């Protein structure tokens, strides 16, 4: 079986052993495209951790599972979720990671209206993460609100590296059709070889999420939305009239069709819009446990 074969491959790269030995009270708190996320209690300490559980038989491209252990081993950073250990548990890859108790940005953009101080704080944090990743040739390829997690005290971290890839002198561009339709860069939908620029486009779409509450063409079925992204001019905010000229100027550097003219993360870190960025505390009131209080 290719399955048994693949299990054996994964064992070669993961930690030995079984975290069920030291964790209690697995409770499911969400699901991505590649698996589920449980919170667990470390028995000895009462500390909470997050465990991502990805079934080897339920992946579109099961070789992408290796990306989790590449990021874990190599590209840890303060705006990236800490990954502690990886294990093969039966037919699943388990990744034990930091619990980001503030939850995902998705809940906030769904239920709340972020102001520009808050939007700037998120964008700055993501851009710091991306400048460091991109400098190392790492492309995330699934930037969207669901991929952004928050600490209780409002610090922002990138998560969901399942679809990441590496470029280098010897492999300067990627070609794979990877991401989430509504957030995919037009050059990527067009099947042009691409680089880290695609992440900057996806971030632009996330800015639209944060302003409009959904990405462009979210009402269209995905295959149809990709067609639209590929063919049309850059998407426009439903609520253009609600954003500062500073934010519009910023967004216009992100949603550039031509990847060669799109701003890089490192350039975007100096943009005046990010001077508006609030401290982590500024994000805390948006979280489900605070907004009702
Ligand atoms: C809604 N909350 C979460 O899903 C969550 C919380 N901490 N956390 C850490 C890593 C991953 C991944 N991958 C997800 C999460």
């Amino acid at each position: 079986s290719s399955h048994e074969q693949f299990r054996a491959a994964l064992q070669a790269v993961v930690d030995p052993g079984d975290p069920r030995s030291y964790l209690d009270n697995f409770i499911k708190i969400g699901e991505g495209s590649t698996g589920i996320v449980c919170i667990a209690t470390v028995r000895s300490s009462g500390k909470l951790v997050a465990v991502k559980k990805m079934d080897l038989r339920k992946q579109q491209r099961r070789e992408l599972l290796f990306n989790e252990v590449v990021i874990m081993r190599d590209y840890q950073h303060e705006n990236v979720v800490e990954m502690y250990n990886s294990y093969l548990v039966g037919d699943e890859l388990w990744v034990v990671m930091e619990f980001l108790e503030g939850g995902a940005l998705t809940d906030i953009v769904t239920h709340t209206r972020m102001n520009e101080e808050q939007i700037a704080a998120v964008c700055l944090a993501v851009l710091q993460a991306l400048s460091v990743l991109h400098a190392q040739g790492v492309i995330h390829r699934d930037i969207k609100s669901d991929s952004i997690l928050l600490t209780h005290d409002g610090r922002v971290k990138l998560s969901d590296f399942g679809f990441c890839a590496q470029v280098s002198k010897e492999v300067p561009r990627r070609k794979s059709l990877v991401g989430t339709p509504y957030w995919m860069a037009p050059e990527l939908i067009s099947r042009l070889p691409y680089g880290p620029e695609v992440d900057i486009w996806s971030l632009g779409i996330m800015v639209i999420e944060m302003v409009d509450g959904e990405p462009p063409y979210f009402n269209e079925p995905p295959l149809k939305a990709m067609k639209m992204i590929r063919d049309n001019l850059p998407p426009r905010l439903k609520n253009l009239h609600k954003v500062s000229p500073s934010l519009k100027g910023f967004l216009d550097r992100l949603l550039v069709r031509d990847p060669a003219q799109r701003a890089t993360a490192a350039e975007l870190l100096k943009h005046p819009f990010l001077a508006k960025a609030g401290p982590p505390a500024s994000i805390v009131p948006l979280m489900r446990q605070n907004r009702t209080r």
